[PDB]
């Protein structure tokens, strides 16, 4: 019966580390000098528990010189955004499944039929979502704002964007509430005690909005909710 098989990979060369990395858009390997410490045994038993992104170890010399390495340590491999996320150093099976889960996505994410599921989860996390018109031509541009913000803040908030789906995303309006007035503009999630949501108000700038309403609610203000 040809199958059945580890859940984490292990390279102890760059070839190998490649190669699971292909099968896989997203990976994390780690580095361990002795696997047999039950912390070693914890990290299996999470990559096996969470199948949503393969893991991959490793503990040979020539690996740590490549990244320019000289001890243990775990990191999350991403095709696009940082790429690399080496692990502060507490390993721990639970507090490691929230930070792969958490790290597996880009800092941004657009609204769609994928991201609406993935959104569902994040485990109760503060997001902020942007309606853009058409979004083509300032990609560029507001991408690269964008990531600015987000690795400002990277690990506190993520920063979300709407195509305006004038036509597919006509549920999404009749959720808000909004028609033929469906202009751009910016809206908040909080995530924590309860599901609320927070609506824009006054207009500003691309950024200096964004940055404005996260500021905002680190500044200890009021739940937005509705208008008084």
């Amino acid at each position: 019966g040809p199958l059945g098989s580890p859940a984490a990979t292990t390279l102890p060369d760059g070839a190998a580390a490649e190669s699971l990395v292909e099968s896989s858009e997203v990976a994390v390997i780690g580095f361990f000098k002795d696997v047999e410490s039950d912390s070693a045994k914890q990290f299996l038993q999470a990559a096996e528990a969470i199948d949503d992104i393969p893991f991959g170890i490793t503990s040979n010399s020539d690996v740590f010189s490549k990244y320019q390495l000289d001890k243990d340590g775990v990191v999350l491999f991403k095709k696009f955004d940082e790429g690399r996320n080496n692990f502060e150093g507490e390993v721990t099976k639970e507090n490691l499944l929230d930070f792969i889960k958490h790290n597996q996505l880009p800092l941004v994410i657009e609204f769609t039929e994928q991201t609406a599921p993935k959104i569902f989860g994040g485990e109760i996390k503060t997001h902020i979502l942007l309606f853009l018109p058409k979004s083509v031509s300032d990609y560029d541009g507001k991408l690269s704002n964008f990531k600015t913000a987000a690795e400002s803040f990277k690990g506190k908030i993520l920063f979300i964007f709407i195509d305006s789906d004038h036509t597919d995303n006509q549920r999404i309006l009749e959720f808000f509430g909004l028609k033929k007035e469906e202009c751009p503009a910016v809206r908040l999630i909080t995530l924590e005690e309860e599901m609320t949501k927070y609506k824009p108000e006054s207009e500003e700038l691309t950024a200096e909005r964004i940055t404005e309403f996260c500021h905002r609610f680190l500044e200890g203000k009021i739940k937005p909710h509705l208008m008084s």
